[PDB]
């Protein structure tokens, strides 16, 4: 408690010494309250408008256009029991110590964060002193404030290192103290598959499919793909203190400042809430998720395998009871790590909280106690009913999507990602942000539509869609974002044959594409499953008559140099 947080909370009463007050009627029941003190202020999602007048079909389709319109925190997670903890501490380092056979944890630089914070990463900083990162990272007066901070972590204390609730946003300062200690995992790719064997870090979109394929090639049972409710909330103290052995594989300044940021910052938190009854509330809390989103990307992964192993331990009899774990049930657990950990690994599909399990029968599906004790209960399903899995891995959701096998006219074997098209195209249609240029606001478009045409190819409206954005867009305008194989003005077909064919290695014949009419779609009937409007009156006009839409938005944009992309699809060549 107090001695831990204290200086943290002491130094924000001072600043708002005006305004102070233990407020009697505080909502928290889980979270320990501290004071409150005035302030006042909260942006909503805007309609990209190049994208939406290229995409008018959708103008009618209440899933599109109702997704641009608009206590779970405040729960407590029981204690696992001794068997549960002794399962999850063995697994814990056991699985640390294989991610690091072949990586050596270090420290990230000042440099890489300030390259980093001047090309647009989402870092989850705050706007005051500076205006933006950018102006902050180029200031000598930050990293002195950046060092004083530091020393006090050396010393094992804390003063500025204090969670905005929203998402939870930190001052730059304490983004860089965690990205210093603990960006490894992300920058030196620790769950990529080739290092962790479950994980899928840095995979892309367009291996996910063959990913699962292979998966599916293991004999085993059916492949379960059960969410968990509210994972970010269900983390405990005791996964945050297995997160923590990381730090057992470091040593010297690296080994005290990452101790530090798991000591201060995960275990023991601050957090200032906005409260309309608008005050700001300052309260504390030492279990759950809060850290920056990358690292919490990687930690997730990390208990999300350790869980999953758990749970193919208990479908397999490795143990009997979560009550306690016998002398020789130790010595079993670690014997099953040693001798098929690895296998079991490579059973899994693992992206932070999400996860594709293929066991090795469906044991699986009803061994719940260590998943439900150690607090990952099951989203929509009630807790002791037996998960159902899925019989055919082109019907089991991963990262919102699902994926095709789709054959070439050439006879070549394409797994492509999927998901329903009012989906992809109502996303398309948002900005986030204000001051947006009509020529920011196309460029982002383009970002949409390059992605369609690389990844969604094979669904016959993002295909004539991104074609007429492409058209519609200055041909040499950069795509942006301001948060990918498709961020790029290189021709979308040559980085079409180098994702697909040339680096692809599920591909073994590596003739290149010539043109677009040799990239399949998905059958008919499948387009339209998959959400395609395809066969109604509203999409024949739109695509007859796509020239007088681009050429509405050229108008708009102005006398520019534009290419007319519609010509690479059969119906326009003439
Ligand atoms: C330090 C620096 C400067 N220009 N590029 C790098 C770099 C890039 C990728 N990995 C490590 C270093
Ligand atoms: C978490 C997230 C959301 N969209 N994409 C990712 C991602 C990207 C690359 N490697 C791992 C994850
Ligand atoms: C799109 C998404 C969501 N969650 N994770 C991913 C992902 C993972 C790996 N590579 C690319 C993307
Ligand atoms: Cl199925
Ligand atoms: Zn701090
Ligand atoms: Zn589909």
């Amino acid at each position: 408690n107090l001695d831990i947080i204290g200086k943290r909370i002491e130094k924000i009463k001072q600043e708002h010494e005006t305004s102070w007050h233990y407020d009697q009627d505080h909502p928290y029941k889980t979270w320990a309250y501290h004071g409150s003190y005035e302030t006042k202020q909260t942006a909503s999602s805007m309609v990209n408008g190049v994208v939406r007048l290229l995409t008018k079909p959708w103008d009618i389709i209440p899933m599109v256009t109702q997704m641009a319109m608009t206590e779970k925190v405040d729960t407590r997670t029981q204690e696992p029991k001794e068997g549960t903890k002794k399962l999850m501490k063995i697994t814990a380092e056991w699985l640390w110590k294989e991610l690091g056979k072949k990586k050596t944890p270090r420290m990230c630089t000042r440099e890489e964060f300030t390259r980093k914070v001047r090309s647009n990463a989402a870092l989850g900083a705050i706007f005051n002193k500076w205006k933006s990162a950018r102006e902050a990272v180029e200031d000598s007066g930050f990293w002195e404030l950046v060092d004083k901070e530091r020393n006090l972590h050396l010393e094992g204390k804390c003063e500025t290192c204090v969670y905005n609730m929203m998402i939870w946003y930190m001052w730059l300062g304490a983004r860089f103290l965690e990205f210093e200690a603990l960006g490894f995992l992300n920058e030196d790719h620790w769950f990529s598959r080739e290092n962790s064997l479950s994980g899928v870090e840095g995979e892309g979109l367009h291996k996910l499919g063959y990913i699962l394929r292979d998966v599916s090639k293991k004999e085993g049972g059916a492949m379960y793909a059960d969410d968990t409710a509210g994972w970010d909330t269900r983390i405990t103290l005791e996964d945050l203190k297995n997160e923590e052995m990381v730090t057992n594989h470091m040593e010297g300044e690296h080994k005290k400042l990452a101790e530090a940021i798991f000591k201060l910052t995960y275990q023991n938190k601050v957090v200032r809430v906005q409260r309309p009854t608008t005050v700001m509330d300052i309260i504390s809390r030492r279990d759950q998720r809060g850290s920056g989103q990358v690292v919490t990307y990687g930690l997730n992964t990390f208990t999300n395998m350790e869980a999953q192993l758990i749970r193919q331990m208990e479908g397999e009899g490795v143990f009997k009871s979560i009550q306690h774990l016998t002398v020789t049930e130790e010595i079993a657990v670690k014997n099953w790590l040693v001798r098929v950990g690895r296998e079991r690994l490579s059973r899994m599909a693992i992206s932070g909280d999400d996860c594709v399990v293929k066991p090795l029968d469906d044991r699986f599906a009803s061994a719940l106690t260590a998943l439900n004790d150690m607090g990952k209960v099951r989203k929509d399903i009630q807790q002791w009913e037996p998960s159902r899995g899925w019989n055919d891995w082109t019907q089991v959701p991963f990262c919102s999507h699902h994926f095709h096998e789709l054959i070439m006219k050439d006879g070549r074997v394409l797994v492509v990602p999927c998901r329903n098209q009012d989906e992809l195209i109502g996303r398309a249609r948002i900005s986030q942000g204000a001051g947006w240029s009509l020529r920011e606001t196309a460029c982002l478009g383009k970002s949409y539509a390059q992605m369609w045409s690389l990844m969604y190819f094979h669904r016959r409206d993002l295909r004539l869609a991104a074609n007429a954005i492409c058209s519609a867009v200055p041909s040499h305008w950069v795509p942006t974002s301001r948060t990918h194989e498709w961020m790029t003005t290189e021709d979308m077909l040559t980085v079409w044959n180098r994702v697909w064919i040339q680096e692809n290695p599920w591909m073994e014949d590596k003739t290149p594409v010539e043109s677009w009419e040799e990239i399949p779609y998905l059958g008919k009937r499948e387009d339209q499953w998959c959400g395609s409007l395809i066969g109604l009156t509203s999409r024949a006009t739109w695509a007859k008559n796509i020239q007088t839409a681009i050429n509405q938005v050229r108008s708009l944009i102005g006398n520019e140099e534009y290419t007319d992309y519609m010509p690479s699809m059969k119906r326009f060549r003439r």
